[PDB]
Formats: structure tokens, sequence, C-alpha cells
């Protein structure tokens, strides 16, 4: 039920904290690396939606990684091979091309709690 | 450790098993419907990937579904919002579209079991 957004645009962050608010979560939000591991302490979400600089979306992951299990849904627009394999094996459990279906991600978000319980 | 392959084209099991033999996984395959509910029974796999006739794949993830949790990676060549949304929805853990690359597929069979145990 609570999610972390993490993404450094506001508009993308917007439509996706809208989209997630219309499916019944409550949503917090983060715009770097700093604030995420800082929101990832306070609120402790349910699940993180990761789209941040050119690294610190990994280093959060795998810091969070130290301590929690909490499902990590890495966003971005870089989709290539080394990208998507690289994320997934700091601890991204799915990771999401840019732009994306507010569905399928929608879908994501739920099979990943479903999964995670 | 096991992988159940649900592939109804041998080339393509053949390359998975391949690689996932490589990774040191055991390989269970299957080639329709029938044969993965037969093998997912009798070998209780821990993961189950499927690609899959029109409409087989998603009563087999449905089926599974009525008494297991284990994870199943759905693999396609159909690649639309809707094809993805109604993979997750009635089970699968992943989706992951053809042509793919055999590491990150790789990736995401040790996400899947990472986050099943």
């Amino acid at each position: 039920k609570k999610i972390l957004i993490v993404d450094d645009e506001k508009p993308i962050s917007d439509i996706i904290k809208f989209n997630m608010t219309k499916e019944g979560y409550e949503v917090v939000t983060a715009f770097n690396g700093r604030e995420a591991l800082e929101q990832f302490e306070a609120e402790q979400p349910d699940i993180i939606i990761l789209d941040l600089p050119e690294i610190d979306g990994l280093e959060v992951a795998k810091t969070i990684r130290k301590t929690s299990s909490v499902p990590i849904l890495m966003l971005s627009a870089k989709d290539s091979e080394f990208d998507k394999v690289i994320g997934l094996e700091l601890g991204a459990d799915d990771y999401v091309t840019k732009p994306f279906s507010n569905r399928e991600l929608q879908a994501r978000v739920k099979a990943l709690l479903r999964r995670s319980q």
C-alpha cells in the first residue's frame, strides 16, 4: 500500500503519483538519491519505483539492499542489455523502460507486491 | 535450481536450455500446455519460463496459479500493452519479449528466484 517514487523529473513523478494514487496506494516522493534513502528509512515503503545522477539510482538500490528486501522497480530511458542486466544484478526486481505504459506499470507494481507480500 | 522451459519452438527451447544449463540449473522442457502442466506436477520446478496455442500460455499460467506460487516468467513475441498486462494479471511474475537478450533473461530468472527463495 505505500509506494516511494524516486524520480528527478517532476512531470514524470507527478504522472506516476497520480496513477498510483488512483489505484489506492499511499504515495511518497523523492527527487534525488539522498531524499530516496531518507524517505526509505523514514516511511518504510512497501515498494520503490526508482527513476534517477548517472549511477545514483544504482547506488540507491545497492544501498537499500544492504538492509532491506523491499521490492525495487527501476525505471529508465536507458534500454540496453547492459543497463537492464546491471540494474537487476544490483538488486532491482524489475526494470521498465521509458516511456512506459501507465497500465503495465500498474500491473508490474501489483505483481511485485503480490510476490513480496 | 530447476527450471521448466515451456516452449513450442524447439530451436528457442534449445537455446534457453543451453544457457540455463551453463548457469548450473537443472532443465526440464515441455512443448505444449499439456506437457507443461504434467511436468509442473511431476518435476515441481523452482521457476517456469512460459513461451507458447493463442491463449494456452495464459491458461497454463492460470491453471498453475490455482495451486502454486511458483514464479512464472512469460516470454512472447507479442509486445503490446494489452499482452503484457494480461499476462501479468493472470499470474506471470514477469513478461519478456522475443527476441530477448540471453543475459537479462539470465538476470531476470535470478531476480525471480531471489524474490521467491
